């Protein structure tokens, strides 16, 4: 019953209930000839909404907040974006524009200005080192180390037993190695395992593309991850 890649247009954003008061949010966009889904996430806070990551590009990311309006109803007030890149970032400034509170690491915000990408307004601190967590209202925000991207973040709901992946975790369907080219293969592994041991009871792990599942999803992409590590070069 998830949405699939197949079943959303580029520019078009859909929203599944995870539970109570957590949402996905999956877009698309084609890259070299290539359809991607992308997922973030809802949080219910209060009378408000905490958004995680932009829907990938400002013409999603409108799509995204029209979409909330018309679904839920409730103001988004924050968003956090748990990596530098374009599916994190990038719709930002329609975030901004409609009067979203964008935050981000210090280290995410300064990755994005080497990239020339959009930049999180506030800077969420408490998270430079492995192992950092910190309170965001009703999510808990977790630096597992470098990974995916040397800033990746992941995001816990207490409340749902829900753990929003990103980047850093991939879906099943993908055994073999997505974007690298900023990632830490070395680290990778060790900051999956610290994933595992602060979230050993996440029921719903939400990878940064394509189907959720659960735990299963960390030792899945350490294999994958290391299956890449190991190619050999004849
Ligand atoms: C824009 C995203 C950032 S994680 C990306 O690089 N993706 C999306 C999944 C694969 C890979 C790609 O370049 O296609
Ligand atoms: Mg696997
Ligand atoms: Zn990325
Ligand atoms: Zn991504």
């Amino acid at each position: 019953e998830y949405p699939t890649v197949s079943e959303i247009p580029v520019g078009e954003v859909r929203l599944y209930q995870i539970a109570d008061g957590v949402w996905s949010h999956i877009a698309t966009q084609s890259f070299d000839g290539a359809v991607y889904p992308s997922n973030g996430l809802i949080v219910r806070d209060g009378d408000e909404l905490l958004l995680i990551d932009t829907a990938w590009g400002a013409k999603n990311t409108a799509a995204l907040l029209a979409e909330i309006e018309k679904q839920i109803g409730l103001p988004v007030t924050r968003a956090v974006s748990t990596h530098f890149h374009d599916d994190r970032v990038g719709g930002v400034d329609v975030l901004r524009a409609a009067g979203v509170a964008t935050y981000a690491s210090p280290s995410t915000r300064r990755l994005a200005e080497v990239e020339g990408n959009e930049i999180p307004t506030h800077s969420l601190e408490g998270l430079s080192s492995s192992g950092d967590a910190v309170r965001f209202g009703p999510v808990e925000l977790f630096y597992p180390g470098a990974a995916h991207s040397t800033d990746n973040l992941v995001v816990y709901v207490p409340s749902a037993s829900v753990l929003f992946g990103g980047c850093a975790i991939y879906e099943l369907s993908r055994t073999s190695a997505g974007n690298v080219a900023d990632a830490d293969l070395a680290e990778w592994p060790t900051s999956i395992e610290r994933i595992q041991q602060h979230y050993p009871e996440a029921q719903f792990v939400i990878p940064g593309h394509g189907l959720p599942g659960g735990l299963d999803l960390l030792k899945h992409t350490t294999n994958v991850v290391k299956a890449h590590t190991n190619r050999s070069v004849v």
